[PDB]
């Protein structure tokens, strides 16, 4: 932290003193990302009421939130674009609610602009967050520069981003700006809540492309005011990479080693509460298979001069659910998260540690809780210990299993694509797409019972239409070496409501034949949907019970009814703005299945 901004080429300290002018802060400093600036940054947040430590740990915190300030506010994101269309397809006609992003007029957005920035950091001091979304020498990486008045939000950038000096030597006119402020100017008129200073009726999470411009308002939480993480990373990334020919994605990366010792890395894009981190940093249970993690949400993917699809992670931490979060479950997130972490709205125990639902850190009898509210909290209590959205925010390179290449700026090879869902009936446990247009068409079929085509409904940039055009596009790239596309369902139940497949570590004996296929082996029978594993093919020893025909249900009326539902879904959602090759698949899907 320094008061002399000397250093900061012109173009970003345009922008800072254009948000100073606005925002008319007590002080301005900038951040350098040393270790001196996280023990000051940590110590006034202490100070502040914000922070608390939690001495059962190696330098981790606790922070809680106004419970009017817990999550992303979908309702209050929007894209800021002179043209609709350019943003997001037509309402659906049947008057249902728009679902694949809201958009929002440039008039309307400056007037928003005006009523909220003016002297919303006076008394408070600007920080200045120079910082890199990839390794800042990457190929891939794209630079921004975040303004903010929340010191939270710094720690957590420092930690979610590369920030510092070595990201000014890069700094040049093409950086995305910032501008953040939780919008509570002092003198305050009433007490804080949680010290978690907020507006939350005014709450606004814009993007402006043609700008290169991200400006939030009201929220300190995760999704709206770390920048990077998914205003800058999905929002405004992909609209870059449809321009640019790449693409900007939700999906996990992990290296997956054979034990003959080929290596093939893949992408997944899960929708919410499908064990995305799980299968990211996975404890396989089959021997003599290895997985790395190279990132858990984000990746940005292009074309090499070879036709390889090389792919960055370009976050450096990881911004994750707590609740759910065991030794049992996820041993390798609960060593990532061990030191060093901040977390924010999990229960605080009597011995200084943390807590939320699913928690099996050993603790002594007699620990007590305080919940995320700052209330006594005991088991059994109608609501949970922990916020349900409650998070670690945790270095990536304190996960043991991240990939040696995890941050080569060259970027890893894709070989596999994977979208994921939750289906207890229908969707089988692995499929995989007969081609490129196949597989896209399987990505845009996506649920979550809600659609999320890519597991990008809340994120996209641009029209959704033409996102899955620039898939299609991307495709037709002249000798490109496309990577094989999936479909995964973990979550299929049997008879009794039990679950099929025992999942977790097990899921590596899906990959494996994921892996194999990469490898051109003839380990597939044909269906309706696209091609199953033979029985056989799928390694189900050491799993004696597991039944294979539950696995791989093929069941008409149920595919009627998803073709039913998906026509619907693109008929109200996309309508002439959906790409025809994408329709001509689902036509192709209900012809397939008229003759099963
Ligand atoms: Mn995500």
């Amino acid at each position: 932290l320094s008061t002399s901004l000397s250093a900061l080429p012109a173009a970003a300290r345009d922008f800072v003193e254009e948000a100073v002018r606005l925002c008319r802060p007590r002080e301005v400093l900038l951040c350098d990302g040393s270790e001196e600036e996280g023990k000051e940054l940590l110590r006034g947040l202490q100070d502040d009421g914000v922070l608390h430590p939690l001495p059962k740990y190696d330098n981790c915190w606790l922070a809680r939130t106004d419970p009017r300030d817990v999550a992303r506010v979908e309702s209050k994101t929007v894209l800021v674009t002179p043209e609709q269309s350019d943003a997001v397809p037509p309402p659906p006609p049947s008057g249902g609610p728009p679902q694949l992003g809201n958009w929002m007029s440039p008039n309307a957005f400056q007037a928003a602009v005006q009523e909220r920035f003016p002297g919303c950091m006076a008394g408070r001091p600007l920080y200045v967050i120079p910082f890199s979304m990839g390794p800042p020498t990457s190929p891939l990486a794209k630079l921004g520069v975040q303004v903010t008045d929340s010191p939270y939000v710094v720690l957590s950038m420092r930690i979610m981003t590369r920030v510092g000096p070595a990201v000014l030597q890069r700094l040049d006119d093409d950086f995305v700006r910032c501008l953040h402020s939780v919008g509570r100017p002092l003198p305050l008129t009433e007490p804080l809540v949680s010290s978690w200073p907020c507006d939350p009726s005014r709450v606004l999470v814009a993007h402006i492309p043609s700008e290169r411009r991200i400006v939030s308002f009201g929220s300190g939480y995760g999704g709206n005011s770390l920048l990077g993480k998914k205003c800058f990373a999905l929002r405004i990334a992909s609209r870059m990479a449809q321009q640019q020919g790449w693409l900007a994605e939700h999906m996990l990366i992990l290296g997956v080693t054979s034990p003959s010792g080929e290596k093939r890395y893949m992408a997944a894009a899960f929708p919410s509460a499908c064990g995305k981190t799980n299968l990211a940093m996975m404890t396989p249970s089959l021997p003599g298979w290895r997985i790395h993690c190279v990132g858990d949400d984000i990746a940005w993917m292009k074309f090499d001069d070879e036709g390889r699809l090389r792919a960055i992670n370009p976050e450096r931490g990881f911004f994750g659910v707590a609740p759910g979060t065991s030794s049992r479950t996820n041993p390798n997130a609960m060593a990532t998260i061990a030191r060093n972490t901040i977390f924010t709205n999990v229960g605080l125990r009597s011995d200084g540690g943390v807590y939320w639902d699913g928690l099996d850190e050993p603790t002594e009898p007699g620990v007590t809780y305080t919940s995320w509210l700052g209330k006594p909290w005991k088991h059994g209590d109608p609501e949970p210990c922990a916020h349900p959205n409650s998070r670690f925010c945790a270095p990536a390179d304190q996960c043991p299993i991240m990939d040696p290449r995890w941050d080569d700026p060259e970027g890893v090879p894709i070989d596999a694509i994977i979208f994921g869902g939750r289906r207890p009936r229908g969707v089988p446990l692995v499929v995989e797409a007969f081609g490129w247009r196949h597989g896209v068409f399987m990505g845009s079929a996506m649920r979550s019972l809600m659609h999320d085509p890519f597991a990008m409904r809340p994120f996209f940039g641009y029209n959704a239409g033409r996102y899955l055009e620039h898939w299609l596009s991307t495709g037709l790239r002249s000798n490109a070496r496309l990577p094989r596309l999936f479909h995964v369902n973990w979550f299929l139940r049997d008879n009794e409501g039990r679950f099929v497949w025992p999942g977790f570590g097990h899921n590596a004996r899906v990959l494996a034949w994921i892996f194999g296929r990469i490898q051109g082996r003839d380990t597939a029978r044909p269906t309706p949907i696209g091609w199953v594993p033979k029985e056989g093919d799928l390694d189900l020893g050491g799993l004696p019970g597991v039944d294979y025909s539950q696995l791989f249900p093929m069941e008409k009326g149920f595919w009627e009814e998803e073709c039913r539902q998906l026509r619907e879904y693109y008929g109200e959602n996309f309508g002439a703005d959906l790409p025809r090759d994408v329709m001509a698949e689902l036509e192709g899907l209900e012809e397939r299945v008229r003759k099963m």
